[PDB]
C-alpha cells in the first residue's frame, strides 16, 4: 500500500494558525471565522486533518484549504446586511463560517445566510451539527438550511449579494447568475463530472452585464 503525509492540526486554532503561517490564509477575518467554526462538530473522524472527510450519502466535506479559498474569493461580498446562498450545503460548515464573518463585521437585522441541500438525511444531519455547534445560529432566524435543488437557487430570499456553489454545473448555470444581484458574485465548477473542470467566477455589473474568470483547475475524484 502506498503511503503518502498529509498535515494536520493539534486542534481547531492550530489548524488555522497552520494554514495562515503557510499562506494559504491571507486575510485575518477569514482566519478568524474558521477558529470560531470548530471542525469537530461538521466531520465525524479526522476533524483537524487538511483533507476531505466523509459525511454520507457518497459526498464529503471539503478539506480545509478549500474553505479557506472560498471564503478569500468572496470576502469583500460578505458584509452585514446582505444575502448569502451556499448551494450544497453539506455538513453545514461553510455556512456557519459565513455567518460568523459577517457577524464579526457588525451585526443587521437583516443579514440572511441560505444554505440549500438536496440530501434529506444531510438537512437534518446538517441542522444537528449547527445546533451542537452554536444553537443561536438557527435560532436568529438569519442562518437557514433548506431542502431543494439548488440549481434553480431560493427564489424567496433573491437577489443575492453572494453565492458559493459546492457541486458541480454542468454548464452556466444560468438561473443563479440571473438571482444574482448587481454587483453580485457567484462562484462555481463548471464542467460534466469526470473530467478537467474549472472553479469559476461570474461577475455581475450595475449594468448587469456579466464576465467570467477563471480560478483554478479542479477534478471530482474518488476518495
Ligand atoms: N442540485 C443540488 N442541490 C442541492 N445540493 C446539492 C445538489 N447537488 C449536489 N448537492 C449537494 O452538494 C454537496 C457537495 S459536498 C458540499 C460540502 C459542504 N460545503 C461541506 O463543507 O460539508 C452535497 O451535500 C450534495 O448532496
Amino acid at each position: 500500500i502506498h503511503m503518502a503525509w498529509r498535515s494536520v492540526g493539534a486542534n481547531n486554532e492550530d489548524l488555522i494558525r497552520q494554514l495562515k503561517d503557510h499562506g494559504v490564509i491571507a486575510s485575518d477575518a477569514v482566519a478568524q471565522a474558521m477558529k470560531e467554526t470548530d471542525r469537530k462538530h461538521y466531520s465525524p473522524r479526522n476533524p483537524y486533518m487538511d483533507a476531505p472527510q466523509p459525511i454520507g450519502g457518497g459526498v464529503t466535506i471539503s478539506a480545509p484549504h478549500m474553505h479557506a479559498f472560498a471564503l478569500e474569493y468572496l470576502r469583500d461580498h460578505l458584509k452585514p446586511g446582505a444575502r448569502i446562498l451556499d448551494v450544497g450545503s453539506g455538513s453545514g460548515y461553510l455556512t456557519a463560517c459565513f455567518y460568523r464573518y459577517i457577524k464579526a463585521k457588525g451585526v443587521d437585522a437583516d443579514t440572511r445566510i441560505v444554505g440549500i441541500e438536496h440530501q434529506a438525511e444531510l438537512v437534518r444531519r446538517s441542522k444537528a451539527n449547527l445546533n451542537t455547534d452554536d444553537r443561536s445560529m438557527l435560532d436568529s432566524g438569519q442562518l437557514l438550511i433548506v431542502e431543494g435543488d439548488g440549481r434553480k437557487g431560493y427564489p424567496p430570499n433573491a437577489p443575492y449579494n453572494a453565492i458559493h456553489v459546492g457541486a458541480a454545473a454542468p454548464d452556466t448555470p444560468t438561473e443563479l447568475i440571473n438571482q444574482l444581484a448587481s454587483g453580485g458574485r457567484l462562484i462555481v465548477p463548471v464542467g460534466p463530472d469526470g473530467g478537467s473542470q474549472y472553479m469559476q467566477q461570474y461577475d455581475k455589473d450595475a449594468n448587469g452585464k456579466v464576465e467570467m474568470t477563471r480560478l483554478m483547475g479542479v477534478m471530482y475524484v474518488p476518495l
